[PDB]
């Protein structure tokens, strides 16, 4: 259905841009999500030839690479989100955002089922764009999600402060010696990837740069462990850099735990195992005030539910396996991009950003084809008209290390433009992250956020 | 300290500045609150000759004038607050803040009982500076607390935005010609002092500027009413100005209800009554989605608690009555300033920023007279010393109106510098306010707020 006067998420709003007919003139494309995929895919697609619809529980778009800077308020949570709406005021034709969530996609009955928590109730789709993202992975390691914080989404950032704020508080009522005070003030990040390292760093920044400047008795006793399973951190960088980073984290009093896996999280301590290069399996408990879980990504119910309803997708695990034109293997009119598509690619923004932009332009290709105005094998039409299959141009990797330092690589093709570095690198990272932001609103807010951060402390209000 | 926690809540910070002999000879001074009076008094007290400690459940100062511009993201709630610590960090001597609330003042036992919501538990004092503010008042009109929203404190801003969004949301799923949609978009501000005005003003902005740019279907139907019991809005501005303000309010589509009083408040609607030129009371139902009740202050219960414990304050209705030396009539060592003090002046912030600065210089002027500590018309102690009493240098009256306009009136004694005006006044007004802000950080943040507003919309997130 998907008609007038229902109840999904209340920003089920329609923007009557151009002048269409009531007899359906265009294909109804329906996007799932409002993140990198869906916003990148929306940002380009020809709205004159297609009737774009978006289904997102979230009504803003998240510039994920600056999220780890939110909790301490290096950046404000607003300063890095954008409403979907503003990207639709930049589309010539017609859009509609339902503020709900996909639940079961019904591939052959040909709808996405939106049931919200803010109320049929399905939505007809001619084509489907499935960029819902991955949800983070605990590995069945018990205790996470009882006692952990995922660094995924804006609320997650608010939860992490409120927690750390509350510990800083409780902690400052105990006599200096007390171990408990020592515990409250400890931080465990679990995740050696960029996210974790950046959170790890951004906290330690705050503690050195801000906290001590008015309660130095606490600053000291703050401890920030960073825990990773593999031989070293930042594995996407060439060995020589990953080391400089690990140098600089420990330089900033970070307790890096390489080759270490979390077997279980209890309330106050997380039982860790370590397997050394001389294969010796040692144990260790790590007590924690605040636990951050910056690791992994698994598939979502919508998708793992879909796996069954498409014979080819029975045994895909990571995401939806996709052919070279990014359609679901097993379905005609259903596509998948970014973290929920299994392209055999890095699960990153860069990939999803390209993935979407290519698919966007291929949608302009198909409109020129009368053959696509109507018609269980599927790819055929993409060959008959000579469509380029998607190939990826991995552009390199940035990561921020703490107390004003960074490392990076940039590339195009086999060519490898640049690679830092230290305090210089920092200013590119800033200058570069700025440019990759998808809105002038957001960028000015972040810009102002860093200028403000020079003259003054971060804003660490627990109720805001 | 040490460990003096028993009543007082978490952010019990202490700055170990000067070297303190356990057994002290400096007097001990207590400031109740963290707003205009208290923070003004904190700023100008000599922290070397005295020892100052504070009690406030609120860990931040609030630039109360800008509050009404936060609910519609004209300005961020963080931009207008600044922490106590941040002020106390720029002092000479030892400051301490027990983040809690006074529950009982104990005049004849020299203590203030503090039961923090977050936890004996008395605090000892030589001198007491009672500056807790007043609370807002319902005049026992049934319904206000249930369905209404005060506009007194930061959380109230979030409460309103949340409310208004949820209605904008719920309304857009109903068809243009529904009553229930008309209602949800109705907005009644009760009380036409510059608050209710500026508020009403700043909403209509968001409707007229933000909302319409993406839902004119909703925007148009949004109605803002301003109810006021008196002949005119903004009585403290001179007669001719009150009419131009009202001209401009009504001319920006704001239904202004003079000589009108809210007899009661129900969920969907509020019954109001209006006395006419001819002295005949009519009735009326105003149905409403959002109810901002910005009218009249009343006596805090700690202040009312302390009316029974002093014979002079037995017939004290409005607030603690004080002499020309701002001292609680009937106590020696307690002082009341701000809206908890009934100094027969208006309950402005302007008053309190004077009431403080003055008392601080008094307090400093009690550092060349070594008899007070070797001490029934106890104001004579000051009169015989030849203490200049307190006099209010009324600096004026400001009020923003909506849609880029403002009214103003700077003066001193009689010598009136100015009285506008239009788009020029809005600019001055901005400038005056921006100057009167108490911290660099607040200022800058407020300054970048306004810039971002010219470039981009406002920020109306219902979870941030
Ligand atoms: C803290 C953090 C920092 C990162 N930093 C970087 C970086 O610096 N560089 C980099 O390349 N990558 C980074 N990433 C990874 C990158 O952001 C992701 O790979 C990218 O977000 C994938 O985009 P996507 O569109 O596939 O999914 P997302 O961007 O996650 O978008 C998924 C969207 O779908 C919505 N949604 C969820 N469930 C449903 C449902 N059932 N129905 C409808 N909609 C739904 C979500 O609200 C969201 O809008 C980071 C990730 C995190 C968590
Ligand atoms: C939205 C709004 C806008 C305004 N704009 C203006 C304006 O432009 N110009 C103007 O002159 N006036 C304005 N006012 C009025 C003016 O701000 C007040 O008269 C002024 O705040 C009084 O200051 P105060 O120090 O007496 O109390 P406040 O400034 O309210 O501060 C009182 C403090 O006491 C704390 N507190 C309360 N109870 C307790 C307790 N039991 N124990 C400990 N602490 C406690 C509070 O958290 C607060 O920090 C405005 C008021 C509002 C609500
Ligand atoms: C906006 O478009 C872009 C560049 C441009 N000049 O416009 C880029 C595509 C832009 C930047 C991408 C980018 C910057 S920096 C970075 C990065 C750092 S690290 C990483 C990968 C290798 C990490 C993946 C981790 C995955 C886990 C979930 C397992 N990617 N990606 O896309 C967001
Ligand atoms: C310039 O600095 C100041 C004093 C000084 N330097 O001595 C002031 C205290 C300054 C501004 C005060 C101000 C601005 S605008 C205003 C005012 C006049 S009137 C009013 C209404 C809102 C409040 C109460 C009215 C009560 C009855 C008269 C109805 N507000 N007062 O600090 C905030
Ligand atoms: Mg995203
Ligand atoms: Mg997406
Ligand atoms: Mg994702
Ligand atoms: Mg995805
Ligand atoms: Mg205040
Ligand atoms: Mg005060
Ligand atoms: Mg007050
Ligand atoms: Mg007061």
């Amino acid at each position: 259905t998907g008609v007038e006067n229902s109840g999904a998420g209340p920003t089920s709003f329609k923007t009557m841009k151009v002048i269409d007919p009531q007899h359906s003139d265009k294909p109804n494309v329906l996007i799932l999500g409002s993140g990198w995929g869906a916003i990148s895919f929306l940002k380009h697609i020809d709205t004159k030839k297609y009737n774009v619809s978006i289904i997102s529980p979230r009504s803003y778009f998240l510039f994920t690479p600056l999220l780890p800077s939110a909790p301490v308020g290096t950046v404000d949570e607003k300063s890095i989100i954008e409403p979907i709406v503003n990207f639709a005021l930049k589309k010539k034709g017609n859009v509609t955002y339902y503020e709900a969530e996909a639940t079961s996609i019904n591939p052959d009955r040909n709808t996405v089922t939106i049931k919200s928590l803010s109320a049929p109730a399905e939505i007809k789709y001619d084509y489907l764009i499935s960029a819902v993202g991955a949800e983070p992975n605990t590995f069945g390691i018990p205790g996470v999600t009882d006692y952990g914080h995922f660094l995924k989404e804006i609320p997650n950032s608010l939860e992490i402060r409120r927690t750390f704020a509350a510990n800083l508080e409780k902690a400052n009522l105990l006599p200096k010696g007390d171990p408990e005070r020592r515990r409250l003030l400890s931080i465990v990040v679990v995740g050696g990837g960029p996210t974790g390292v950046e959170a790890a760093g951004e906290l330690q920044d705050y503690v050195h740069q801000d906290l001590r400047k008015f309660l130095p008795a606490l600053a000291e006793e703050v401890q920030i462990h960073l825990v990773e399973a593999l031989p070293i951190v930042l594995n996407m960088f060439e060995k020589k850099l990953s080391s400089y980073a690990q140098s600089h984290l420990e330089n900033t009093s970070i307790k890096v735990h390489l080759r270490t896996a979390v077997a279980k999280v209890e309330e106050k301590q997380l039982l860790a195992k370590t397997k050394h290069e001389d294969g010796k399996i040692t144990e260790e408990t790590i007590p924690y005030g605040t636990l951050i879980w910056a690791t992994g990504n698994k598939a979502r119910p919508v998708i793992t539910d879909l796996f069954k309803k498409i014979p080819e997708q029975n045994s895909s695990k990571r995401g939806l396996a996709v052919n070279d034109f990014l359609q679901v293997k097993g379905s005609n009119n259903i596509f998948a991009i970014g973290d929920n598509a299994f392209a055999g690619l890095p699960p990153t923004a860069q990939v999803a950003h390209q993935e979407a932009e290519y698919l966007a332009k291929n949608f302009d290709k198909m409109a020129q084809i009368p053959n696509f105005q109507k018609n269980d094998k599927i790819d055929l039409l993409f060959e008959e008209n000579n469509f380029k299959p998607f190939k990826y141009n991995d552009l390199g990797a940035l990561a921020y290390l703490g107390s004003e330092r960074a490392i990076a690589t940039i590339r195009s093709g086999k060519r490898t433009f640049y690679t830092g570095g230290g305090l210089m690198t920092f200013y590119l990272w800033r200058i570069l992250y700025l440019s990759m932001i998808l809105s002038a609103r957001s960028r000015l807010k972040v810009f102002f956020d860093w200028i403000k951060l020079a003259f003054f402390k971060r804003d660490f209000f627990k109720g805001l």
